C-alpha cells in the first residue's frame, strides 16, 4: 500500500457498444489505468485525472453501486461490488481532483 494509490477490479460500460466489462484499475499519481485483468502487462487505456472534471455517484445503472468520471471526451461509468468499495474509489478520486 501507498497513500494516493489504489488498484482493484471494477465493471465498466463501453463507449459506443455499452457492454459492461470487468477490468483491473490502477491509480498512481494522476494516472487512472485499466487493464483486461490484474496480470495484463499493458493497459487498455491510460486516463489522466487532470482532464477529469468530476466524479459522481450514478444511480441510473443496472448495477446498484456505480459512479462516473467525467472527461470532456467521455464520461466513464464504473460500478463497484459494494457501496463501500464504490465510496473508496470515489473518495480517493475526489481527493486526487482536489489536489489538482
Ligand atoms: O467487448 P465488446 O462487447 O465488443 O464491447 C467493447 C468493450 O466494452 C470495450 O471495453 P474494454 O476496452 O474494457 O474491453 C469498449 O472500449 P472502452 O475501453 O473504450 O470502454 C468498447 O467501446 P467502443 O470502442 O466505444 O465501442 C466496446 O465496443
Amino acid at each position: 500500500p501507498s497513500l494516493g494509490t489504489k488498484e482493484g477490479y471494477l465493471t465498466k460500460q463501453g463507449g459506443l457498444v455499452k457492454t459492461w466489462k470487468t477490468r483491473w484499475f490502477t491509480l498512481h499519481r494522476n494516472e487512472l489505468k485499466y487493464f483486461k485483468d490484474q496480470m495484463s502487462p499493458e493497459p487498455i487505456r491510460i486516463l489522466d485525472l487532470t482532464e477529469c472534471s468530476a466524479v459522481q455517484f450514478d444511480y441510473s445503472q443496472e448495477r446498484v453501486n456505480c459512479f462516473c468520471l467525467v472527461f470532456p471526451f467521455r464520461t466513464f461509468y464504473l460500478c463497484a461490488k459494494t457501496g463501500v468499495e464504490a465510496d473508496e474509489w470515489i473518495k480517493i478520486l475526489r481527493w486526487k481532483l482536489s489536489q489538482i
